């Protein structure tokens, strides 16, 4: 779509995220595939855990495939594994697993899982999240992923 700076003063991060209903259906999920590159756009500059969380959810619950593939191409998914990396340092338990569902709830290529060694990070999660269902849900993704890296390698 066309852009353009449209400067103004800040807006308020509740704002920010108050403005994204404007995206959703009725039903609650994301319906337009455009709105979701704001969405991501957005999450970029996602600095509150509280923010993130919701992000993840909010991707969680687009079950709508159209979206969760864009969500990718506008490199959603790259900036998934870098939360995921970065929540690791903080140990922060729902964040972590919640970011391991949304990896899971987009659809996976092999290339995603080695170009950013994503399948590599998770691994170290299955062994060293503390929490018994945050190193559950990492084991399913390592698993998981497995089956998809050994599908397609040279």
């Amino acid at each position: 779509s066309n852009a353009a700076s449209m400067g103004s003063g800040p807006i308020d991060p509740k704002e920010l995220l108050k403005g994204l209903d404007s995206f959703l259906n009725r039903d609650g999920e994301v319906k337009s595939v455009d709105g979701i590159s704001k969405i991501f756009s957005l999450m970029k500059e996602a600095r509150k855990m509280v923010s993130r969380c919701t992000y993840l959810n909010i991707l969680l619950q687009t079950r709508s495939p159209e979206i969760l593939v864009k969500f990718i191409d506008v490199g959603g998914y790259k900036l998934l594994n870098n939360w995921l990396t970065y929540s690791k340092t903080t140990n922060n338990i729902p964040l972590l697993q919640q970011i391991l569902l949304t990896l899971q709830h987009l659809p996976l290529t092999v290339d995603h899982l080695k170009q950013n060694n994503t399948a590599k990070l998770v691994k170290q999660l299955s062994k060293s999240s503390e929490d018994e269902e945050l190193r559950k849900l990492a084991s399913v993704l390592v698993s998981d992923w497995m089956a998809v890296i050994r599908s397609q390698g040279s």
